[PDB]
């Protein structure tokens, strides 16, 4: 196997006057000819390497077949037409659908139709009110930055030039005079990797040019903030600013639209809690907040003076983590029951109705929508079930079946069990472990352990064709709902944070030995697996503890925890990671664990096949181009050091489908040709 060359360069950071050398730093100018031919050297290889699996093209006609059924999501009504997303199976972006009364349904907007290769995608979609008017926001190659376009709803005609340098935007209406939407000025440099730090609202008026455009809130330093959200309330009576510096935490403010030159209310002043308005009715403003709740709370508070001296509890905190979404004129509150949902009922006086009963123990998508929609749809699956679509009556409680999955998948062949298994400090920590029935515990099923563990996300049961895939072909995949999640609430998150990161880590190696101990897998049978927070799992474990699998698959990962905060707006993860600069205690246990600096010459790595986008301006490929770089290098062992650079695509959401079954097949053939298989153990 001959790696491309990289040279190494003279670059050398200092923090708080220790000396660090970035021999790969050059890797880190995203526009330079000399990264972009390292790139096309480095996939030369790896599809090179790829080519030899004899199995592979088998591995990827069975994942397309597999993926090829109608999928259809729930109904949204809106003016004289319900609309509906499909795929008749394989098209690389669903297809917006809309239908009216006595007529057959007909393609409204089509994002496979608006570039050459899917990649294309459709994200935001936000009606006027009178519903003559829609805005919608386009992702380009997969990056986070986004253009809004506007078109007339009757007859599809574009209207007026999209709107350019949108990003982590959402797009609310005032009535049909225009709307809100976040932007980052385009940063001077390159817009995939340079620092973007104060996100602005602004007012799009119909009919006018996008410089004309109204600052709303972010241009004073005042009001200087790396993420802003702007919403106008349903009935069009309150604008709602959210701010905030990190993915934690934010400040909330409300303008009462009804009163002329109203001012800017504080809901909330400090970064000290997360709140977010699930509704209102009235001048009352239902808010779901951790504020002096771990485990979240909704409170009221009247809009006129809606400081959290005021709040009051309408849902107090339980054991459970609480989730409120609003629709039909009813409050739904989802727990999470050890990573399991489970669903509640409760008027706008906080009186609780009844228990929604779900199909099973997964996860639950829906119950939420207008207080005019005289229905709601929700959607349940997990691992084994792929996704099912229900109509609820709300008044009756009625729930009936909407849509049947049209899936090749009989959940009834598949186990999918909950086992707490015990980290080094004696936490027990969820896992939920997915097979075909029939399997073994004699320690020679092929294993992927998957993990992310970080800024509150929850891993709930989700149902994935490539995993259930994996199940097929005999592999055992288990999930692990590390702490730095959000699973059992706040204190469960901030155990994984900042100088309790290695918390995680640990967590991750006791699900590995866990499953070890209890005869799914073996050392050569294991590989592990995460993506972007999971990236820097992976990159962690491996450097700490090469000898415990077969195979590492980090994803778009944080790898260089001593620059990450450098780079687009990974200074919001801040809250999480800790930066370099904030003092020689984080400094040192950063670089303590960072991958990048842990990589060590004549260590025997795992087999790794390092995977990244070249429009990933979420987490820039810099992470991953200087960390494979790094163990190309270093690594003394026999095992192959890869990196394979996704082209037109970004973090990963709005992958169009061809590009999905291409990473599968790809990663899946790389492992169990790396675990020694020379015929798949599964007739594909
Ligand atoms: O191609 C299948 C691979 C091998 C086994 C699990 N896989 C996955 O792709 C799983 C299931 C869906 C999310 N996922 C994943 O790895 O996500 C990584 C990721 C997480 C967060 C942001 C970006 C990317
Ligand atoms: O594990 C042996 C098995 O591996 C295969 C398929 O990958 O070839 C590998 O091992 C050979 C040495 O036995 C190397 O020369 C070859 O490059 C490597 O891919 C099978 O051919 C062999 O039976």
């Amino acid at each position: 196997l001959h790696y491309p060359v990289t040279r190494q360069g003279e670059q050398v950071d200092h923090y708080f006057g220790q000396a660090v050398a970035d021999p790969y730093r050059w890797l880190e100018d995203d526009r330079s000819p000399e990264t972009e031919a390292w790139v096309k050297a480095q996939n030369a290889v790896t599809q090179d390497y790829l080519a030899q699996i004899p199995y592979r093209a088998a591995i990827k006609e069975k994942l397309a077949a597999s993926w090829n059924y109608a999928k259809e999501g729930a109904p949204f009504w809106w003016g004289r037409y319900h609309y509906f997303f499909k795929n008749d199976g394989l098209q690389n972006q669903n297809v917006l659908w809309r239908q009216q009364e006595g007529k057959p349904a007909e393609v409204f907007l089509d994002p496979n139709t608006l570039s050459p290769d899917g990649t294309t995608a459709l994200d935001q979609l936000s009606f006027s009110r009178d519903g003559r008017i829609l805005a919608y926001s386009l992702s380009l190659a997969g990056s986070d930055w986004r253009e809004i376009h506007l078109m007339d709803v009757e007859s599809k005609q574009p209207l007026e030039t999209p709107l350019k340098d949108v990003k982590f935007s959402g797009i609310s209406w005032l009535g049909n005079e225009g709307f809100f939407y976040s932007s980052y000025d385009k940063p001077d440099g390159s817009e995939l990797s340079a620092r973007t730090d104060q996100h602005k609202v602004y007012f799009h008026r119909l009919g006018t040019a996008q410089e004309d455009d109204r600052l709303v809130f972010g241009a004073i330093p005042a009001q200087h903030h790396r993420y802003v959200g702007a919403t106008v309330t349903e009935d069009q009576r309150f604008l709602l600013i959210s701010a905030a510096n990190s993915t934690s935490g934010n400040r909330l403010y409300v303008k009462d639209l009804s009163q002329e030159n109203a001012p800017l209310l504080t809901v909330q002043g400090d970064l000290d809690a997360d709140v977010s308005l699930v509704d209102n009715k009235g001048s009352t403003l239902y808010l779901l907040t951790n504020r002096d709740a771990p485990n979240r709370r909704l409170v009221t508070v009247d809009a006129a003076n809606p400081g959290p001296a005021h709040w009051r509890d309408l849902i107090p905190e339980r054991q459970q983590v609480l989730t409120v979404h609003s629709g039909s004129g009813y409050l739904f509150a989802e727990y999470m029951v050890d990573a399991t949902a489970r669903v509640e009922q409760f008027d706008y006086e906080g009186k609780r109705v009844r228990e929604v009963a779900l199909p099973g123990l997964g996860s639950v998508s829906g119950f939420n929508g207008y207080w005019w929609d005289p229905a709601l749809y929700f959607g349940f699956e997990n691992y084994a079930q792929p996704p099912t679509l229900y109509r609820f009556e709300p008044k009756s409680g009625a729930i009936s079946l909407y849509r049947a999955s049209a899936a090749p998948f009989k959940p009834e062949d598949y186990v999918s069990e909950q086992r707490f298994y015990q980290s080094k400090d004696g936490t027990r920590v969820p896992l939920i472990i997915s097979y075909r029935k029939g399997l073994k515990l004699d320690g020679s099923n092929p294993t992927i352990l998957y993990g992310y563990g970080g800024f509150d996300v929850s891993l709930t049961p989700s149902f994935s064709v490539s995993v259930a895939n994996w199940l097929d072909l005999g592999g055992v995949y288990a999930v692990a709902n590390l702490r730095g999640g959000g699973e059992y609430g706040q204190a469960w998150h901030l155990a994984g944070t900042q100088q309790n990161k290695q918390n995680v880590f640990d967590d991750f190696i006791a699900a590995a030995e866990y499953l070890k101990a209890e005869g799914y897998t073996r050392t050569d049978r294991l590989a592990i697996r995460g993506g972007s927070n999971g990236g820097l799992l992976v990159g962690a474990v491996m450097t700490q503890r090469p000898d415990l699998m077969r195979v590492a698959l980090p994803a778009v990962g944080v790898l260089d925890m001593l620059r990450y905060h450098t780079f687009t707006a990974g200074t919001g993860w801040a809250y999480d990671y800790g930066t370099s600069a904030d003092s020689e205690a984080m400094f040192d246990y950063l670089k303590g664990y960072s991958p990048l600096h842990n990589v060590r010459p004549g260590v025997s790595y795992p087999s790794t096949m390092v995977t990244t986008a070249d429009h990933d301006d979420r987490v820039v490929p810099a992470h991953s181009f200087k960390f494979a770089a790094t163990l190309q290098a270093d690594n003394a062992g026999p095992h192959p050091q890869l990196i394979r650079i996704e082209t037109n695509a970004g973090h990963g959401a709005g992958t169009p489908v061809a590009k999905l079954i291409e990473q599968s097949a790809d990663i899946y053939a790389f492992t169990l040709y790396e675990m020694g298989y020379r015929e798949l153990p599964r007739q594909p």
